[PDB]
């Protein structure tokens, strides 16, 4: 058959290294991964749409008006917990843009503010609405991997917490700290290659999706340690 959906893909290459959590693989992902990809895991389509997810929050945190790490929240939680409809009525594009509002605006064309939350809507869904979007597994393209990728195996633990928070904080935050769980984590290196993919039956908001996509995977990183500039991905050819 196929899905009968439009799927917009594209080539991306580790621009930076990327640090990737192992969890409790399936045979099959463990066959693909050992035996295909030279040990090299995917990147999950729900960690793809995370981080696109997060990049359009930040954005649109700028077309409301208190301090910024609040607003972010707001947005945030309407969009993933309530009805971002409702919540952010009253949201104008602002005076002054950051470049990733400049970005975000430039792929949404001459669409009001009121009309995009309703395409963001149908991309990522809400709790009440389906997505009509799919964020596909970012996968190894094995064919296109020159030499084989040497791996580092490190152990860390995951912290949980507010990405938005008041003053300057480091992290974990004072009285807070990592979880008792120790996690493998494989790091990729350098010019690995990865297909990237989303799919659905409207076209153009698929093509809409995957170029947040794009500039999800370029200026924010997937993987861990992205705030040190760990997995940053960008196209290729």
């Amino acid at each position: 058959m196929l899905n009968s959906l439009h799927a917009i893909t594209g080539k991306f290459k580790t621009q930076s290294r990327l640090v990737v959590g192992l969890g409790d693989e399936s045979v099959y992902e463990t066959s693909i991964r050992l035996l295909r990809n030279y040990g090299v895991p995917y990147i999950p389509g729900s960690a793809i749409k995370g981080v696109t997810r997060h990049l359009t929050y930040y954005v649109l945190a700028e077309f409301i008006n208190n301090d910024f790490y609040k607003r972010a929240k707001t947005v945030q939680d309407a969009f993933m917990k309530g009805d971002p409809k409702e919540i952010l009525s009253n949201a104008k594009v602002p005076e002054r843009c950051s470049r990733l509002c400049k970005e975000f605006l430039r792929i949404f064309g001459e669409k009001k503010v009121p009309e995009i939350i309703d395409e963001l809507i149908r991309i990522f869904g809400t709790q009440k609405k389906e997505g009509e979007v799919v964020f596909f597994d970012a996968i190894p393209i094995a064919e296109e991997i020159a030499d084989k990728p040497i791996l580092e195996l490190d152990i860390m633990n995951p912290h949980y917490g507010p990405y938005y928070q008041s003053g300057e904080k480091n992290v974990p935050p004072p009285g807070d700290w990592y979880d008792p769980i120790p996690i493998f984590f494989l790091t990729v290196p350098k010019d690995v290659p990865f297909l990237v993919a989303v799919g659905g039956r409207d076209r153009e908001l698929t093509e809409k999706a995957f170029s947040l996509v794009k500039l999800a995977l370029r200026d924010l990183g997937v993987g861990a340690k992205t705030s040190l500039g760990y997995g940053r991905l960008v196209e290729y050819v």
